[PDB]
């Protein structure tokens, strides 16, 4: 409908204004108190912090510049911040401030206290089809938004979907997101979610995000991913074969949708045909979904996470607490000039 076309035209205008003129240097470290480490990786961490004057809580992602350089993540880190400061959609975590110092890069996000979808899925075992469909619809609308801005996301997996106080999704971690008109070539993503054309080192496109949506829906409704194996080389063999076995408890509509998203030939894959996202939105599995009501957050969620307040960390786990050190000498200044 023209109403959807005009919504996406405005969304792209607002994105491009911030993309061309990015905000920089909008807070500093000593404006915040550190509370707890919420998760950790190769070159970065995420910490719960509290702003000292307003009392608001935030999730602060901290990247060590020297480690970003050594793990060959310069361009990816610059993509992450420039995209996050320019987007705006109900199911994306919001960036509130960004800054750098002699040692680190910082992205300060709104804190979502309900935890990762991954924790809730593994607790309960699997989601019913209605529960999986409520989350899937939010991912379909978010990919329709991002792809209309020429953005590929490239990191869909249950750990990157946080559950908010209303039981809706907020997508976090734009470390592999990129603005792409046409093809791109980098190997990135978690093994169980990789499309065949990434494994085979091709020039690939936004169709890899619709493949990853098929893996996510399968894992939500089964409890485990479709190409599961003990080591990556065996996972990759299963993916490129694309043979998939479905549990008997899956509906016939779910099986049919998943055969069309987990299509090895990217030129035949739902989301990547002449009708684009509408082949997914009009599929029988989504017949009960009110797309407008989902966007407006008017549907009652299947599940509300248990937590005590905006500073509660009980839905996240425990990590060794390490210093946030800042050198007296500036490191890697040239590489990160635009941040």
């Amino acid at each position: 409908q023209e109403s959807v076309k005009e919504f996406l035209a405005k969304a792209k205008e607002e994105f491009l204004k911030k993309w061309e003129s990015p905000s920089q240097n909008t807070a500093q470290l000593d404006h915040f108190d550190r509370i707890k480490t919420l998760g950790t990786g190769s070159f970065g961490r995420v910490m719960l912090v509290k702003h000292k004057e307003t009392g608001n809580h935030y999730a602060m992602k901290i990247l060590d510049k020297q480690k970003v350089v050594k793990l060959k993540q310069i361009e990816h880190t610059l993509n992450e911040k420039r995209i996050l400061q320019a987007v705006n959609f109900p199911f994306l975590v919001k960036l509130e401030f960004s800054f750098k110092d002699n040692s680190n890069l910082y992205m300060v996000m709104e804190y979502v206290p309900g935890g990762e979808m991954f924790s809730h899925l593994r607790r309960i075992g699997r989601f019913s089809e209605p529960h999986a469909r409520f989350y899937a619809a939010q991912i379909v609308l978010t990919f329709e938004y991002l792809h209309s801005l020429d953005l590929i996301y490239r990191d869909l997996k249950p750990e990157n979907l946080l559950i908010d106080q209303q039981g809706y999704i907020q997508v976090t971690d734009f470390g592999f997101a990129k603005r792409v008109k046409g093809r791109t070539w980098t190997l990135c993503g978690t093994p169980e979610y990789l499309a065949p054309e990434i494994i085979l080192s091709k020039g690939y496109n936004k169709a890899v995000d619709w493949w990853a949506l098929g893996v996510l829906i399968y894992e939500m409704a089964a409890g485990y991913p479709p190409f599961f194996a003990d080591q990556p080389i065996q996972i990759y063999e299963k993916i490129v074969s694309g043979k998939v076995r479905f549990p008997s408890h899956f509906s016939s509509d779910l099986k049919d949708l998943l055969r069309n998203l987990l299509q090895v030939d990217l030129t035949k894959r739902f989301g990547n045909l002449k009708n684009g996202v509408n082949d997914i939105k009009n599929h029988k599995w989504f017949a009960t979904t009110d797309w407008i009501a989902i966007y407006q957050r008017k549907v009652e969620a299947p599940f509300i996470p248990k937590f005590k307040g905006p500073g509660d960390t009980s839905n996240f786990d425990d990590y060794e607490e390490e210093e946030i050190r800042v050198s007296i000498n500036e490191k890697c200044g040239k590489e990160f000039t635009e941040f």
